């Protein structure tokens, strides 16, 4: 029986056996007032003390969100769907601590991804108990509001200021600052890490003055705020808030009573209309996401990054080899997870219309021209592979690389990785390759469980990644120093060295996707 006393009251955890050892888990600790009733769409309010012992012995509700129902019964998609009840009462966090209790452990705080419309910290691939057992770090993860409930914005209006889910994350970071020492953690050694929208979130905490003193270092897996999906413009945010009001019967003239009207709708009526606040959506649509609110984000983040207005610290950034393929089977013509999706030139052109609907005819031709002048027109999977690279380069890889360059130009050590091992357990077909999101299970150490049908080379790869991530968090340097591993060089603006992560051979390479990213970052923002 382990009870910990926090600033807000006592919490009871539970003991878990992990790799012939023990981890202490506190699942579902509240860190904010439930954002219900008048508090819906508002910034999270701090919680006041309770007198009892809070039982943190099960994961809490996930925040309200739409669910991926495209492939019912299929593990590849359903593994990302929430695994606890949905509720507006969802502002909870989880803490895993090593046993015996550490004295001053480094803390890793996980921010789940998605595209800011979905996600939960209770997923099996985010289970922090393996990291706490293997590296003796403390792992924290939180639920934050998503979709309209998390990011509805009438900027300037405190009834719906925008960025509320980013403020949920920030309040959980404050909870760690104020409470983690009682669990044996060091509030001065806190590393944020996250994937996709969680990584874009981490990159925004690097820009936010209110988050500056809440963490030490950052890790960005397959995402950053400069990705084209990550930040909603002021005008676009307003049109979407008003479009949602029309679709729910809440169109008023005083915008403050628009919000009051939306505060009396049931969560499900808001959820069902979220998809339609935009005329043409894509599999990468982020209908309600971060905005420049003048509070969490004081200016357009591209400007802040360009001019060096961010927390000066070390960063670890990387991407997967086939970021773009996961999105193709959700709309692109001729694509299917159940065949090898050999598509034609004409289908490739139709896919560009799917993924770039608001782009001029000339813009789409420029993508076609750059990605289709190949070696031989013999290979039949040419167009299939080109469309995936198009989606992956534009949405993840080139923004990650440009974020790392601009960040490193102001003096800090940066480390960039290229993850290129396809999980032996990956439920999606082989043509989709090293998919978006499938490095996560290696980072959380799932292949260290021998009972779970991963290869031995995958156990070794995950063990090395876990050590590199933990050494980055503890010491700012993602090395595996004991088992003669390839040394990971800093990424610099000139050389742009990066480390490849695979089961075969660990290599140092330079200037990833150099030609493609010149197209996307220099030319394409003009179209
Ligand atoms: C701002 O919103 C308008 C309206 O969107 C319509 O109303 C919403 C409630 C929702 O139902 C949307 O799906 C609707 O599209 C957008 O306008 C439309 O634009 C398309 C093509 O641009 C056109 O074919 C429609 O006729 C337009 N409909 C109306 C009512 O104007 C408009 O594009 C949005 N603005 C931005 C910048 O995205
Ligand atoms: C690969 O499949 C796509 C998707 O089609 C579906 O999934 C298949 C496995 C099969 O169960 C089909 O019945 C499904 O339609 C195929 O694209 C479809 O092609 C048909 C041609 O008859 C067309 O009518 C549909 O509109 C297409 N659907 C989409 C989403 O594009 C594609 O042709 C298959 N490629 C192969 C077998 O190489
Ligand atoms: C590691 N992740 C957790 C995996 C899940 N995925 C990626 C897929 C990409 C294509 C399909 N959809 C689903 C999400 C969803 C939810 C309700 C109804 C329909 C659909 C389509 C998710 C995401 O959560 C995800 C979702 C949106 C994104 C938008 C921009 C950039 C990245 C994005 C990543
Ligand atoms: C897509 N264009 C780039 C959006 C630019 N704007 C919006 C700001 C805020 C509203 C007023 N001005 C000026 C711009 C201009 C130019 C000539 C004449 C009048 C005006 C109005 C534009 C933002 O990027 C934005 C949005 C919200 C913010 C909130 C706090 C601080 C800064 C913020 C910045
Ligand atoms: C815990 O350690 C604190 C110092 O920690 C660290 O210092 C900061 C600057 C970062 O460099 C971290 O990565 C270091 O690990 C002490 O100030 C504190 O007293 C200690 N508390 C204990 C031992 O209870
Ligand atoms: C918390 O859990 C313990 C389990 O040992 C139980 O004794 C106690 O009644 C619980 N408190 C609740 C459910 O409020
Ligand atoms: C809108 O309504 C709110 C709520 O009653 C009120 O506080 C505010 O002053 C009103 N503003 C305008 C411009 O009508
Ligand atoms: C280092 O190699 C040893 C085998 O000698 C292995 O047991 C250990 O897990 C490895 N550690 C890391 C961090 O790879
Ligand atoms: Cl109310
Ligand atoms: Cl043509
Ligand atoms: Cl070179």
């Amino acid at each position: 029986d382990i009870i910990i006393a926090t600033k807000n009251g006592k919490v009871r955890g539970m003991q878990l056996t992990v790799f012939g050892g023990t981890v202490t888990a506190f699942l579902g600790i509240p860190y904010a007032q439930p954002p219900l009733g008048r508090l819906r769409f508002k910034k999270p309010q701090s919680l006041t003390k309770w007198s009892d012992i809070w039982n943190a012995t099960k994961y809490a509700n996930s925040c309200c969100q739409n669910i991926d129902q495209s492939f019912p019964g299929f593990h590849g998609s359903e593994m990302w769907n929430p695994n606890t009840d949905l509720s507006e009462d969802c502002l909870y966090l989880n803490v895993w601590i090593p046993a015996p209790k550490p004295k001053n452990a480094t803390v890793l705080i996980w921010i789940y991804g998605g595209g800011f419309q979905t996600g939960t910290s209770s997923l099996h691939v985010y289970d922090g108990k393996f990291l706490a057992r293997v590296e003796r770090v403390i792992v924290v993860s939180m639920n934050y509001r998503v979709g309209a409930l998390g990011f509805l914005a009438l900027p300037g209006n405190p009834e719906a200021p925008g960025n509320m889910g980013l403020f949920d994350q920030q309040l959980a970071l404050q909870w760690v600052q104020k409470n983690i020492a009682a669990f044996g953690g060091n509030p001065k050694s806190v590393t944020l890490f996250g994937e996709s929208a969680g990584a874009a979130s981490v990159s925004l905490h690097l820009l936010s003055p209110g988050s500056h003193s809440l963490f030490t270092r950052a890790i960005l897996q397959s995402g950053s705020f400069n990705a084209p999906w990550a930040v909603t413009s002021l005008y676009e945010a307003r049109n979407r808030t008003l479009n949602l009001a029309k679709l729910t019967g809440c169109s008023r003239e005083n915008e403050t009573e628009i919000i009051k009207c939306l505060r009396n709708k049931d969560p499900q009526e808001i959820l069902l209309n979220e998809a339609f606040v935009v005329p043409y959506g894509t599999p990468l649509s982020v209908n309600f996401g971060p905005t420049v609110d003048g509070d969490f984000l004081t200016d357009m983040p591209d400007i802040l990054l360009e001019l060096g207005q961010f927390k000066k610290t070390q960063i670890l950034v990387g991407v997967n080899k086939d970021e773009g393929t996961a999105f193709l089977v959700y709309g692109a013509p001729g694509f299917s997870k159940d065949n090898n999706s050999i598509i034609t030139r004409k289908e490739f052109q139709e896919g560009l219309k799917i993924f770039f609907p608001g782009v001029s005819e000339f813009g789409k031709e420029s993508i076609l021209f750059h990605y289709t002048d190949w070696v031989d027109d013999q290979r039949p999977e040419n167009y299939r592979e080109a469309l995936g690279d198009v989606v992956g380069d534009y949405n993840f890889i080139c923004p990650a690389l440009e974020f790392t360059k601009k960040f490193s130009e102001w003096g800090n050590n940066a480390f960039f990785y290229y993850f290129e091992h396809r999980s032996s357990k990956l439920p999606w077909p082989e043509w989709m390759g090293v998919m978006h999101g499938y490095e996560i299970e290696f980072v959380f150490g799932l292949p260290l469980e021998r009972r779970d049908q991963y290869t031995k080379a995958e156990e070794i790869l995950s063990r090395s990644i876990v050590k590199r991530w933990a050494n980055f968090a503890k010491y700012g340097n993602p090395q595996e120093t004991q088992n003669n591993s390839t040394s990971w060089p800093v990424f610099k603006s000139t050389e742009q060295k990066y480390l490849t992560l695979n089961t075969e051979s660990t290599r140092i390479m330079t200037k990833l996707r150099a030609q493609q990213c010149r197209f996307w970052t220099s030319f394409f923002p003009k179209v």
